[PDB]
């Protein structure tokens, strides 16, 4: 590794002193070995989630709670043993739950490693190395690399290590990216020196990583750096051996988690240090180490109420529930917890050519020079009959479809299409796959040719298969190929030689037809082709070619244009030497110019739908390219990604001038930014911080294998179906097809998703403030009872879980995604729905004040009795020595605690109106809707006869009192309250209507 990219090859060659002539000696290898190491990885590394973001806080309180249980037995066991009866079993029950708090927990963590799991293994296979250490031609493997292999990248050679090129033993040299960027194309990169700087990958491109070779390109590269040193190591391991971001929900979790759990330690340990008095006096009291373990126990309850063990179980059950009925798109699902958290997607930013771009490169469009006279020509421009690697739907002429064979010049054009085509197209129909066999630009000329059917031959008729390739191989069975000298950078066309077979015309009848890069070949074309006919270079026929360059190639239309001319004096492999670049070039004239053919990766397709959607109303789409910025431009607003035929300049900002600006500049690229042009992993993972700091958090896409930073750091990760096995291990969210609906479907059911996450955890912070007010009552108060620590359990039993679910989740609630845009910096906790949360907490908190407390009174359906004066003066009633202490204590009596519970579990219940839709409360009603509120209501009911009536629980509890209308004091505040926030829903701009 060196600046390599930016300096001379020939600097390269002597930068380890390597060559196919002398070769990587044995103290070379040595010298290396003795620098940069040897291709030491690290493997897979899937690091858990749960404990450590959640139960490692309250540890200290919730799970050392069954500690402080086992001390008030153990002391009350010394006392009065057995007489305890209550808050004997209590401990006991408490016990049990801890035990099922830690199924839960590792139920939780064996789905947060689970997330991440099994990420990275499955290098392809390398390379052939020229040597000296053996001086053979060693296919090399993963490790054995010591920098400076002479790595014969050609043949099926994935390339291995970080390599620069050096020298090509052939004219082409197309290395695959996919496998190195997501983007899923085969690139030009070129032997010759990038001069910038840029340490990027797309910007070294001479610098070659994991990159497939394609077979077409012969070269010869050193390796520049192996091990840990090595960028595709480096760029794998600083993210794939510990990874770990946002994804995206979890952001939201961070709002109220972050806050939360300092506060409820906080206040836990308040509650025990305020009753430094209140530990002492009688029912609780007297050996008052029992009542600061009571009371300890009671702040412990607190803390279970305030921080839930259930909801993070519950989501991933909704999760798994849900996602098996939403989906309906590209998903793969890559792990549970990956999906809901992927729903609050804010930026999708994928790689070209799969999705985006389609990867079926067809030709879109050609023109041949029909006719010319007094020079003005009757070009024959042509839309192509239909997108996609269908073989069927021939040639628009202008644009209505017409048999191409119909047309003189399309005659030599198809020659040329078909010949000057090594590639090919094959259906492997036990795939049930069009492939696209080698190069995706001599694909889509195979393509063309049978779409053109020239032949007229009945294609649709053989096997399906052999319909990706006969129009073709017809024109191949008349004029027999017998060389091809591939496409050079520096001529700018590659010459395919042929002439009849059966007819014995070789080297005298020979024609050459030429392909390549438009105006290398415009130039060379001293002759027009007239369609039959020969002219020599027009002048308005060549203005209209240097037209169409800019036309369909700066416009919003904009094709891959490439330059095709038939030579008509045969050529003679008697004077084509076959050797030098210019030998071709010079061979390269008589060149009748026949027209341009155009492949614009794919047109409909379809790609514009999703990404209005992905403009305003959420989930930004950005394009990931290799293309450079003029042509990217074009290239999005051909497929709507910028929209209209609106400016640019900034729209797409190519990876480079993002680098060029420093990183505030840098960022300031990356907010709603359409595309980024000549983009790679290494700016994936800036695009993602930049899109973090806007709270446009991410889905990034990538196959590679070095993508690590752009599959994690990334908030989710799309894999490419293309390349590695490291994206379909270890991207959580698999492509497969090419449909755009994967795109609309993230800002349609990934917003329901969201609605989910919302109602689920507002439920909980709305209700259970009723257990968090309970412990506060009982606490600081004397025991004017709401919830001992067993009773609390209960209500947590009937507000987790049921309820969260049964708002949830399924049609979450109406509107789904008609709901407003979700611009990527609404809170979690939005203003005016907090006071909602606050008012609620208001209602459980007077309700709480309800309990016994208020509620031994006034219509209690029960305890007809009061002294709700003496309640104010905190030292009630408990046994004897306290104000009033006559009576035992009025509150320990059956009835009361036992209904306390109940009108706990009951007036948190109500809160299922305020979250159950968010704000369209009475249209959410209709059960077609989640509803599953039914169970949860099924839950209470049960759940009521069960701790009233069933003995077992009334000793650990207190015992029943009667299934009737009860709390007539307190459950007649509940629905007119929840009323209260229809009005609070209504105020300011004061519409009275819901």
């Amino acid at each position: 590794m060196e600046a390599a990219h930016s300096k001379s090859t020939e600097e390269c060659l002597a930068y380890f002193g390597v060559s196919e002539t002398t070769g990587l000696t044995p103290d070379q290898v040595k010298r290396h070995l003795e620098k940069y190491g040897h291709n030491e990885l690290p493997a897979e590394e899937g690091k858990s989630l749960w404990e450590l973001v959640i139960e490692q806080f309250e540890d200290l309180l919730v799970r050392i709670l069954l500690l402080a249980a086992c001390i008030s037995f153990v002391l009350a066991w010394f006392e009065e043993g057995e007489e305890t009866i209550t808050a004997f079993v209590e401990p006991f029950v408490i016990l049990l739950i801890l035990i099922a708090n830690a199924i839960v927990g590792v139920w939780q963590e064996r789905n947060a490693e689970n997330a991440i799991e099994a990420l990275k293994e499955y290098e392809p296979e390398m390379g052939k190395v020229y040597r000296a250490d053996r001086k053979s031609v060693q296919r090399i493997k993963a490790r054995d690399i010591v920098p400076g292999d002479i790595v014969e990248v050609a043949v099926g050679d994935k390339v291995p290590a970080d390599i620069r090129i050096l020298s090509i033993k052939s004219t082409t040299l197309r290395v695959d990216q996919s496998i190195l960027t997501g983007e899923s194309v085969s690139v030009i990169k070129h032997t010759e020196p990038v001069p910038d700087p840029r340490a990027v990958n797309q910007d070294k491109k001479n610098m070659l990583f994991s990159g497939t070779n394609i077979a077409a390109g012969k070269a010869l590269g050193i390796v520049a750096t192996t091990g840990v040193s090595t960028e595709i190591g480096k760029i794998r391991d600083q993210m794939a051996a510990t990874e770990q971001d946002k994804t995206p929900l979890q952001q939201k979790l961070d709002e109220f988690g972050e806050q939360l759990s300092k506060v409820i330690s906080l206040i836990c340990v308040a509650v025990w240090l305020i009753n430094i008095g209140h530990f002492n006096d009688p029912v609780h009291g007297g050996s008052w180490i029992r009542g600061a373990i009571y009371y300890f126990k009671i702040a412990v309850a607190l803390a279970v109420a305030a921080i839930p063990e259930g909801l993070p179980a519950v989501i991933t059950t909704c999760l798994a529930l849900g996602t098996r009925r939403m989906a309906k798109k590209n998903a793969i699902v890559r792990s549970l917890p990956s999906v809901e958290t992927l729903g609050c997607t804010s930026v999708i930013c994928s790689d070209k050519t799969g999705t985006l771009t389609t990867n079926q490169m067809s030709v879109c469009k050609m023109f041949i020079i029909d006719k010319v006279d007094g020079d003005f020509c009757s070009l024959n421009e042509f839309s192509i009959t239909g997108s996609t690697y269908a073989p069927e739907g021939e040639v628009l002429k202008n644009d209505k479809p017409i048999r191409s064979g119909q047309f003189d010049g399309l005659v030599e054009l198809a020659t040329i299409c078909a010949l000057c085509n090594d590639s090919s197209l094959d259906f492997n129909e036990t795939k049930g796959v069009y492939e696209k066999v080698g190069e995706a630009t001599e694909t889509a000329l195979t393509t063309l040719v049978e779409k053109m059917n020239v032949f007229n031959t009945e294609v649709r008729n053989l096997s399906k298969v052999e319909r990706a390739n006969a129009c073709n191989s017809v024109i191949r069975q008349l004029m027999k190929k017998e060389f091809t000298l591939e496409f050079s950078r520096d001529r700018k066309s590659m010459s395919v030689y042929c002439s009849p077979a059966k007819s014995s015309r070789a080297a005298v009848g020979n024609k050459m037809f030429v392909k390549g890069a438009p105006e290398g070949v415009i130039d060379r074309c001293n002759y027009v082709r007239v369609g039959t006919t020969r002219v020599p270079m027009t002048g308005p026929v060549k203005e209209k070619i240097l037209s169409v360059i800019k036309e369909w190639g700066t416009g919003r239309d904009t094709l891959r244009c490439l330059a095709l001319a038939t030579r008509d004096t045969p050529p003679k492999r008697e004077e084509m030497v076959l050797d030098d670049s210019s030998r071709f070039m010079e061979y390269e004239t008589d060149l009748t110019f026949v027209g341009v053919v155009g492949m614009l990766d794919p047109p409909r397709k379809e790609v514009m739908g999703s990404i209005q959607l992905c403009r305003d109303a959420g989930i930004r789409v950005i394009m990931i390219t290799g293309d450079n910025k003029g042509t990217a431009i074009a290239i999005c607003r051909r497929i709507g990604i910028f929209g209209e035929n609106e400016e640019v300049a900034d729209r797409a900002y190519t990876g480079r001038e993002f680098d060029d600006l420093p990183l505030a500049e840098q960022r300031e690229a990356c907010r709603r930014a359409c595309c980024f042009a000549r983009v790679e992993p290494s700016h994936k993972s800036k695009i993602v911080e930049y899109l973090q700091s806007y709270d446009e958090i991410t889905a990034m896409t990538g196959d590679g294998v070095n993508d690590a930073p752009a599959l994690k750091k990334a908030e989710i990760g799309i894999a490419m179906g293309s390349g590695t096995a490291v994206a379909k291990t270890a991207s959580e969210m698999v492509l497969a097809d090419d449909n755009f609906s994967t795109i609309v479907a993230a800002v349609e059911e990934g917003r329901a998703i969201y609605n989910n996450m919302k109602q689920f955890i507002r439920y909980l912070i709305s209700s259970n403030v009723g257990e968090v007010v309970c412990i506060f009552l009982t606490a600081a108060l004397g025991l004017p009872e709401a919830l001992i620590p067993v009773q609390l359990l209960w209500v947590n039993l009937v507000t987790d879980g049921l309820p969260a679910t049964a708002l949830g989740f399924n049609p979450p609630d109406l509107d789904i995604m008609d709901r407003p845009p979700r611009s990527p910096k609404e809170p979690l906790i939005s203003g005016w729905l907090f006071f909602r949360y606050m008012a609620i907490g208001g209602y459980v908190g007077a309700a709480t004040v309800g309990a016994a407390a208020w509620w031994f009174m006034y219509a209690e359906d029960g305890p007809g009795v009061t002294y709700h004066q003496l309640t104010h003066f905190m030292q009630c009633t408990e046994d004897h020595p306290h104000f009033e202490g006559l009576d035992c204590e009025i509150f320990e009596a059956p009835e009361p605690m036992t209904m306390a519970l109940s009108v706990l579990v009951t007036i948190e219940m109500c809160n299922a109106l305020n979250s159950l839709s968010e704000n369209q409360s009475l249209m959410r009603m209709p059960p077609w809707v989640n509803i599953w509120l039914l169970g949860s209501i099924c839950l209470s009911m049960s759940l009521h006869f069960l701790i009233l009536y069933v003995d077992p629980l009334p000793m650990i509890f207190k015992l029943k009192a009667l299934d009737l209308t009860q709390w007539l004091m307190v459950l007649k505040i509940s629905l007119p309250v929840i009323g209260l926030d229809e009005i609070l829903k209504f105020i300011a701009r004061n519409y009275l209507e819901g």
